[PDB]
């Protein structure tokens, strides 16, 4: 039990343990937020009452640091706008797989501020207080998520066995091609699912697509990712958005080939998912796109939604 000097789970346990409060009494406090899920410091009646009363004075009332705001829309698609500090607005998106399968898509930042690491963990613990099961959680809201140092403390508390308990195959992340990030991510957190952003194999449309792409070229980005590779002999998913009659070329698709074939194993643990757009036509192109790379034995996925 040992919950980081940044996030609230931390502040909580060492501000007990100078209180001369047992060892203990932080386990009764998580058991009733994850296990019994209970909002409040004081429904946590196994808790003396001052010493409850000493928590809310400290912590405020409720473990949540968020506030709901709007809940606009669900069936299928569930988005959340939840308010944070300074009056800020951050938006959290819940995609209901018809199957079932809640995958919580948190966000990161909101001039790009950052949120702390309690902002973006009770974007999870919020719906877990409700009754949702949190399946999976990828960090694909707002920004990109790896400029936020505060996102590698959600990890450690998204896979906390005293927290929320899950597993890191249960976490994915979404980078532009921040190398830095990439190393302290893939020695630390290596089992979390890696996913790479490109939208062109062209060295220059790409800084003119993501201007991140002038400092931190395709090239070394595809060598970091493949030390990863090498060390964690995982999986790679190269995301791929299309945009009509810019980047949806049949040379473009082979110039992906070239590009993950010249790499560690020739691209073979790397995974393209081909996203398809909504208001030029695409539906077909997509497809010989898809091919292109499907004929070339590049493991391939078409997402159209």
């Amino acid at each position: 039990m040992k919950f980081g000097n940044k996030t609230k789970y931390g502040k909580i346990q060492e501000w007990l343990r100078s209180n001369n409060e047992p060892d203990y009494r932080m386990k009764q406090i998580t058991n009733a937020i994850f296990k019994q899920r209970i909002t409040r410091f004081e429904d946590m009646t196994n808790l003396p009452k001052q010493l409850r009363e000493d928590l809310i004075n400290n912590f405020g009332e409720t473990v949540l640091n968020i506030k709901i705001l709007a809940e606009q829309n669900s069936e299928q698609v569930t988005k959340v706008l939840f308010e944070v500090s300074d009056g800020e607005r951050v938006e959290t998106v819940i995609m209901k797989y018809k199957a079932g399968w809640e995958s919580f898509c948190i966000s990161s930042q909101c001039l790009k501020k950052n949120l702390t690491v309690d902002e973006i963990t009770d974007q999870v613990l919020y719906f877990h207080l409700l009754g949702h099961q949190i399946d999976s959680i990828s960090f694909m809201g707002m920004g990109e998520a790896l400029a936020n140092r505060q996102v590698f403390d959600a990890l450690d508390v998204f896979t906390d066995p005293n927290l929320f308990a899950l597993s890191p195959r249960r976490l994915s992340i979404s980078t532009i091609g921040i190398i830095p990030s990439i190393k302290k991510l893939t020695q630390e957190y290596p089992q979390v699912n890696l996913t790479f952003s490109l939208h062109s194999p062209y060295s220059e449309e790409r800084s003119k697509l993501m201007p991140i792409n002038d400092r931190y070229p395709i090239d070394e980005v595809m060598n970091i990712l493949d030390e990863y590779i090498r060390k964690t002999s995982r999986k790679v998913y190269i995301a791929y958005i299309m945009l009509p009659g810019v980047n949806d070329s049949l040379e473009h698709a082979k110039e992906v080939v070239s590009l993950l074939k010249s790499r560690y194993k020739s691209g073979k643990l790397y995974h393209v998912n081909l996203i398809r757009y909504n208001p030029e036509a695409n539906e077909g192109q997509v497809e010989a796109f898809y091919k292109v790379l499907k004929s070339a034995g590049i493991n391939v996925t078409i997402r159209s939604q």
